């Protein structure tokens, strides 16, 4: 359904991208994504889905726009519009200088030095889940690894049940790609209501889990508030439970698929770090973006206050200005230009737990299942949203190629 064109919109610049639906999403969600790149697409267009919204194609449009918080505005960062009016997740619905107090507070329980006191953890997890999955021969990768690994991890540095995690992760996944049996309000007023008990438990208590700590932390000279945890709360557990969750399957999906680059891990396991880079810039999976404060004309486009742009993280990685082949994946790539983990002061704050979540995986599983493919005639099917994922990734192989550690 498309919105009608507004009067301050040339008819050159429409191109009618559906991001919940894109149209060759068959073909691969990044590669649905990267058709705004073919060259019949402008590097700033409107498209008339979804109620109507800006996209910007380019790496240096998507860069510029970020850095530029004053016009470009973080308090409605979904599409659609009601989506990004409800959105009111700390700190990413702030900007500058309000939102760094949060951020502050949030690196405090997911920052580099909690991550890497994780490290065993971390390790002890990956390897006993893979460990159990080895002798099998096959296994459903999206629920046996992509899915608990990183949802144990953030669910035990939260300190909430492992029992909760069915609920939480199907309400999370409402607010990204929902599936049209809950709104967005109600989702978010779901894991709200799920957390606002919690919290009020653990305020002037003295837990270290990651709720406790953002619960009793200390912003702009008071503490925070109930409702100001709780809106940091959610959103750090959306980043737990839908990012590396989604990310782990693409890039096995690719491993799967690919034999000649499994053989380049297993050989030569010191080039994972920069493997766990390159997956990262070819297999980036998530877009959001602004709003308008006020008028403003960007690059020649009069831009309307109240407009919605889209500025996808995933594509500035995929452009050819960026990257060149920026399809192929390449481990030796001589400069890995991406914005996945976004740009300007929303940078991700989890991208450390990411990547180490990434570099275990890939050591701990090609050490253990050296040799797995993609079932035989499935067809790996992939879903679009604000963060996109794999809807299934059925993976055998033959235990006799395995090792156990
Ligand atoms: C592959 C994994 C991940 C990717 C690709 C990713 C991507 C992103 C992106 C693109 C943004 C900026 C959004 C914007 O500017 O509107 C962001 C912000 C954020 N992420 Fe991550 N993320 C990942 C993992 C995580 C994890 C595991 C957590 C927490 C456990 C997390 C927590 C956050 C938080 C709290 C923000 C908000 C920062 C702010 O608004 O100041 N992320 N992430
Ligand atoms: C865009 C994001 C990946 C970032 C962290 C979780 C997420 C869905 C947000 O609402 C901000
Ligand atoms: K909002």
């Amino acid at each position: 359904n498309l919105a009608p064109l507004p009067p301050h919109v040339p008819e050159h610049l429409v191109f009618d991208f559906d991001m919940y639906n894109p149209s060759n999403l068959s073909a691969g969600v990044q590669e649905a994504w990267a058709v705004l790149q073919e060259s019949n697409v402008p590097d700033l267009v409107w498209t008339r889905c979804n109620g109507g919204h800006w996209i910007a194609t380019r790496g240096q449009l998507i860069r510029e726009a970020y850095e530029d918080y004053r016009h470009f505005s973080s308090e409605c960062p979904f599409i659609p519009r009601e989506a990004g009016e409800a959105y009111d997740f700390i700190p990413t619905s702030m900007d500058p200088p309000e939102q760094r107090q949060f951020r502050a507070l949030a690196n405090q329980v997911v920052g580099m030095p909690v991550v890497d006191k994780l490290e065993n953890r971390i390790q002890e997890l990956a390897c006993s889940l893979i460990e159990s999955l080895r002798p099998q021969g096959q296994c459903n990768f999206t629920e046996d690894y992509a899915e608990p690994f990183p949802i144990r991890i953030f669910m035990l540095l939260a300190g909430l049940p492992e029992e909760d995690i069915p609920h939480l992760k199907y309400l999370t996944d409402q607010m990204t790609r929902p599936d049209g049996s809950m709104t967005f309000a109600e989702a978010k007023e779901a894991l709200y209501d799920y957390l606002i008990p919690i919290i009020e438990q653990r305020r002037q208590k003295p837990g270290t889990d990651a709720i406790s700590i953002v619960a009793n932390g200390q912003v702009n000279g008071r503490p925070i508030t109930s409702d100001e945890a709780k809106r940091m709360c959610g959103l750090l557990l959306v980043g737990g439970l839908d990012t590396v969750v989604n990310f782990l399957s693409f890039s096995m999906e690719f491993l799967a698929k690919s034999p000649e680059h499994r053989q380049e891990l297993i050989e030569r396991p010191e080039r994972i770090p920069a493997a766990c880079e390159e997956l990262l810039r070819r297999f980036s999976l998530v877009a959001d973006g602004r709003i308008l404060t006020s008028d403003y004309e960007f690059h020649g486009v009069q831009l309307k206050k109240g407009d919605q742009i889209l500025l996808p993280q995933m594509l500035s990685g995929l452009d050819e200005r960026e990257n060149a082949a920026p399809m192929h994946v390449d481990f030796s790539r001589q400069k890995v230009s991406h914005t996945t983990f976004g740009h300007g002061s929303h940078l991700c704050l989890g991208q450390h737990l990411a990547r180490r979540e990434i570099i275990v995986t890939l050591k701990e599983w090609l050490t253990r299942i050296p040799d797995f493919s993609i079932a035989p005639g499935a067809q790996i099917q992939h879903k679009s949203g604000i963060v996109s994922g794999v809807q299934a990734l059925p993976l055998v192989w033959d235990p006799a190629t395995t090792k156990a550690v």
